[PDB]
């Protein structure tokens, strides 16, 4: 019965006691771990390729990090010419390169990126059914245990800067990184949450802060500067402080992730939890999202830069809606969750009741037995013939409703009164989605699967994951 | 039996290390406060001073007493929750007390010049006058403790990002020539069987120079002082100067400060000047009075420019004292010869070695009174040939000028560096004029008759403007 909030805490606690070691060219796995173990017990570890062999070490005790740091030196080779900020990024070399005294064995490399689309298409064609195809993609794309540990670590490193002056700060991931829908190679979205008996009243002297937004801008501005200059391995630091939600984008060389740092927004975190739930409730949920996400990227309906396009988040929200409207529903409405919540799970933010259940056992498993074969096609059919001018998507009620605005695509932000999450989406783009969906359905409906396999040509999911 | 500069520094820092600052209540009971505080630990020293309210410095005998006190201190229930050694004490029930006896206030600034002039006139001889000024101006024990503390706080603050930092004062603050109200010059310095088969080290960015890193470290610390650190204002990032710098005002101790990254050449100066000042009271006496003289006659200025700097002026005075018969202080080379391998320091190519122990130096036989030395100083430099000669403190001799600057003073720890390169002809000439006027007055003045008149005499006669 592991709640999102539970899982997050354990993950953070583990990344908290983890480090990164750039390995020697000729690496002896055993001698390394044997050595390191001297500083403390090791719960987990793995190796990955990134401009050389790096290795993530997760000690059982946080004290092991101090222990290891205690015997780590500053590069005297390059001595006064560096910024002497110490963190958990280490570089190991052999004292005596000519004292190599055991058999060189290779090391297992955990992959941190997924295969390209073109490499995937063949594998999909050799599958049996569509269900299989979708589940292949899912597996080939989803985040690995190692990848996750690596994401949480990246957050943990960024935190360490914040604590300098807000000891109680936390850097926590949200979005795809933690909501079960993360594909390999995605960005790590980080939220900085910073504040959280004599005859005398004795008090610390402490410098006052400005307004929420103005302080936010300054804290991020300074952290940004530190990432850049105390580093190491932070590049393309981009201070985008003036947006609706102040932001620092940056590229982290050691973990390979590009990242987005912003100050805690508890509305966005509740989304990520809600999506965490849905994803956990049924594998069909995840399967669909991943495939339809890929579909969208393939047909240029989505884009890595913001704009008039649909965002994966909105698209994900549309999919959740779709799954709410099954007979019977595959996932419950948000209100159905709110009803099952106890006082423990009561959260009310910015006026609006963002309450819903945390324990998954409280929810009744779905009776629905639809295969993905159907759900994939039905999705295209459903939205292909959806009346976007007359209707909007409400995930609280799980019903089509009247539009409180005159935007082309309106999706009810579930944790705000009166907010369109697809407000950015224009008519031209929406129309292309509908076209692409209607083409996609038509193909799936009127295609000869058995005969396409025989011809070696694409079919099912593959037929809609190639451009038209 | 005296102690090395390096010794004294360490003991001072160690004491400031276990000290805090308490903003006191309006109605303050000295006894109840100390009685209370003593519960957390034994108290070696303490004092009170006025600065936008009554503040108090408490030096515990144990560093553990600071933790003890912090353990019962709350956050003001907004703010940047950086916890340090700045506390604010108030009464639970203000209006049920009555309690306030007065308190003794250690003064952190010296009296103005105009208040000093009378006191100087009522003295007996010039020696006395110079020693009065010295005392009225020099740093008090309390003031010093307060300076070291200021450094200690910045260290703790720096340690937030660089756990292995030290912040150490240099310059007038520690070289024995500090007058009250002067800036605290801080140097940020970084300093810290093998079991395995690996050489393990940190991943850190390679920057082209030491200078470029220095600029970034200070830039970021500066920003933090400004936005996070308590009681830091007027932060001025002056990163591009010869020695990158952050100036800032520390409200609690009242000091304006100057943060820079450790420069070991500047520290050796401070030690050298520490030595000279310690060797003889005449040394200090002279410097303080002539420093004041210069300020009075606008030969020096608080902003940089074509003026002479107190440092250069101090260097000229040291030179003057080297050229006595017999010398009052030894040359720098005379010190270098008395240094052991223990005191060998060689930085940036140049041998900056000299003795640390003062007993190794033979006490000066010279017995000249200040009466003479003050006048002689004006005479000496009044008739000095600045166009043909330069001041070398290593040799203690006038030498040919390696450049064609008007006033050339050999930087003792560098190669071909003029410390008074900034000084132009017009300004130099005004110094010489002022010196020659100053000497003439002292030489041809009727001391006894000026006292009878009530008008100024001796040091006072040269510490009033010539309008
Ligand atoms: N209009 C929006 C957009 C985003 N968010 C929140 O901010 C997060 C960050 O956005 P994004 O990174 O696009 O979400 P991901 O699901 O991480 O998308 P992707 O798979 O493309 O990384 C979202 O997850 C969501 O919780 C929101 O509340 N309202
Ligand atoms: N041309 C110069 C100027 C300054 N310094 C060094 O910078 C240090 C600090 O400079 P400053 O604070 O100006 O010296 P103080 O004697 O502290 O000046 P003041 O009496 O005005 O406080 C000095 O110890 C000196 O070694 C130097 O080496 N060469
Ligand atoms: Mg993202
Ligand atoms: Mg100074």
């Amino acid at each position: 019965k592991k709640t999102f909030t539970e899982v997050q805490t354990e993950r953070l606690e583990q990344a908290d006691r983890s480090v990164l070691i750039k390995c020697p060219s000729k690496l002896n796995e055993k001698k390394l771990l044997q050595y390191l173990s001297s500083h403390g017990k090791i719960d987990n570890y793995f190796f990955f390729e990134n401009r050389g062999i790096h290795a993530l070490i997760e000690f059982s005790e946080k004290s092991s990090v101090a222990s290891l740091q205690a015997v780590t030196g500053i590069p005297k080779a390059a001595e006064h010419h560096v910024v002497p900020y110490k963190s958990r990024l280490f570089t190991f070399t052999l004292k005596n390169p000519g004292s190599q005294a055991a058999e060189e064995r290779p090391v297992k490399i955990s992959p941190q990126s997924h295969i390209p689309v073109n490499e995937l298409i063949p594998k999909l064609c050799h599958a049996d059914s569509i269900s299989s195809q979708m589940y292949i993609l899912l597996n080939e794309y989803q985040l690995t245990e190692e990848n996750i540990k690596l994401r949480y670590l990246a957050c943990s490193l960024v935190r360490d800067f914040a604590r300098a002056y807000f000891p109680d700060s936390t850097v926590k991931p949200f979005g795809s990184s933690v909501n079960t829908f993360g594909k390999l190679g995605c960005d790590v979205d980080m939220f900085l949450d910073f504040h959280d008996k004599g005859p005398f009243e004795m008090e610390y002297q402490m410098k006052r802060l400005p307004s929420e937004r103005l302080a936010t801008q300054k804290i991020l501005s300074i952290i940004g500067d530190c990432l850049d200059n105390f580093g190491p391995g932070y590049s393309s630091v981009q201070k985008i402080l003036n947006a609706r939600c102040p932001l620092v984008k940056f590229s982290h060389q050691p973990t390979g992730f590009q990242c987005d740092l912003s100050v805690s927004n508890s509305i966005a975190i509740r989304c990520s939890e809600l999506l965490y739930i849905y994803g956990c409730l049924d594998p069909r949920v995840r399967a669909l999202v991943f495939s339809l996400r890929c579909w969208a990227r393939v047909h240029g309906l989505t884009n890595s830069v913001p704009g008039t396009w649909i965002t994966n988040f909105s698209l994900t929200m549309m999919i959740m809606f779709f799954l709410q409207k099954r007979s019977p529903p595959i996932i419950p409405t948000l209100d159905q969750l709110k009803e099952l919540a106890d006082e423990k799970d009561k959260h009310v933010i910015g006026g609006y009741d963002c309450s819903f259940v945390s324990d998954l056992s409280k929810i009744k498993p779905t009776k629905n037995t639809e295969t993905l074969d159907e759900l994939l096609c039905d999705f295209f059919q459903y939205f292909g013939n959806f009346d976007f001018r007359k209707n909007s998507l409400n995930l609280r009620k799980g019903k089509e409703v009247n539009k409180p605005e005159s935007s082309p695509l309106y999706i009810w932000n579930p944790f705000e009164q009166d907010l369109n999450i697809s407000k950015n989406v224009n008519q031209p783009q929406l129309e292309k989605f509908v076209a692409m969906a209607r083409e996609s359905a038509w193909i799936l409906q009127k295609e000869d699967k058995t005969q396409q396999m025989i011809n070696k040509e694409p079919w099912g999911l593959a037929a809609v994951l190639i451009p038209f």
